[PDB]
């Protein structure tokens, strides 16, 4: 039904795209992370809307999946976030992705949904000093 509210950038496969694309696009702009980094983020991106093209597309999106691929992306960012390279330390990582996810729902839907914001850079943060995505741990 019409929830207006907790709405994940992953409810449609064509707005993941959109909303990745336009996040892996400012957050090269954006300091912290080097260009080598970005070309795994553009993987991430790719994977992560192919993911939900195959999902939507021979069925559906329950909210169970939406509260597990929030936290799938922030792993496979979180090893790019843990990395040093030209850019500098995580607390430049996690800042940058934050705010690139938060200009690519202005673009896309023009309302950003800042405690998801907030949850997945609580994720990544966490899931990068902890260099794990909770499995055999």
């Amino acid at each position: 039904g019409s929830g207006n509210s907790h709405t994940t950038p992953w409810t449609n496969p064509g707005l993941a795209e959109n909303f990745m694309n336009s996040f892996m696009q400012g957050l090269s702009s954006m300091p912290g992370f080097t260009a080598s980094q970005l070309d795994d983020m553009s993987t991430i991106a790719q994977s992560m809307v192919q993911s939900i093209q195959s999902l939507a597309a021979q069925g559906r999106t329950s909210p169970n999946k939406l509260q597990a691929l929030n936290m799938a992306f922030a792993s496979s960012m979180a090893e790019i976030a843990a990395s040093e390279e030209g850019g500098g330390s995580l607390s430049t990582k996690t800042s940058s992705i934050a705010s690139a996810m938060s200009n690519a729902f202005l673009q896309t839907t023009g309302v950003v949904n800042q405690p998801f914001i907030n949850e997945i850079t609580q994720l990544v943060s966490m899931f990068a000093q902890a260099g794990m995505n909770d499995v055999s741990a």
